């Protein structure tokens, strides 16, 4: 069937330039190689605040990944995750905004840091959670672990602990590798 996937990418102030640049690349390229499939995307940026850089509709007018990604504004500010799945769950995934209502739902966390904020994502139980922690931040176990109550179970399938944004280039080889062409 259909898919509608929600790239949710940290936009906070320990981000360096060019690291928040390989984020969206990233975005990118797993895009481009999905294209005229039947997935559709949009992505969102969180800090301390939200905004969807670009909606399924978007995406379906324009398909481009560079062109629905040359507007974004890094942030700079908190790590508010909570309050940014909420907000996926409630604001991002709506047949006003092009997603689709059969599509299976499935969200791509990115984040460089531990969560700000506090609360629960209840709402977004309906959906698959995919969590990437990335960097200096997540070098103990117990700062990955923090990770997991975002993504779905089981952890050592739904997270991925990167220790460089260089390894996202692994992360998109070995993505490669489980991608078919299945009918029945
Ligand atoms: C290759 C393993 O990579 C990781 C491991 C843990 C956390 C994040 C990642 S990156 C990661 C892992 C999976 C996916 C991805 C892309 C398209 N479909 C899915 N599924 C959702 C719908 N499912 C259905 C149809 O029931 C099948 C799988 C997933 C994307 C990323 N990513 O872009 O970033």
């Amino acid at each position: 069937g259909n898919v509608d996937l929600v790239f949710l990418f940290d936009g906070s102030m320990s981000l360096q330039p060019d690291e928040f640049q390989k984020i969206l690349d990233f975005m990118k390229d797993v895009m481009k190689k999905l294209s005229n499939t039947s997935y559709q995307f949009a992505a969102v940026q969180f800090s301390t605040s939200y905004k969807t850089e670009f909606d399924f509709s978007d995406y379906v007018k324009r398909k481009d990944p560079d062109a629905l990604l040359k507007h974004v504004k890094h942030m700079l500010l908190l790590t508010n995750t909570f309050g940014a799945i909420n907000y996926v769950a409630t604001e991002v995934f709506r047949e006003e905004l092009g997603a689709r209502p059969d599509a299976t739902k499935v969200l791509i966390i990115i984040t460089d840091g531990e969560a700000t904020d506090s609360g629960n994502i209840d709402a977004a139980k309906d959906i698959i959670r995919y969590i990437i922690g990335i960097g200096k931040h997540f070098q103990t176990k117990e700062s990955q672990e923090t990770l997991h109550k975002f993504a779905s179970k089981p952890a050592s399938e739904f997270v991925k602990i990167l220790d460089t944004f260089e390894k996202l280039k692994d992360l998109f080889t070995e993505l490669q590798k489980k991608i078919y062409v299945i009918e029945g």
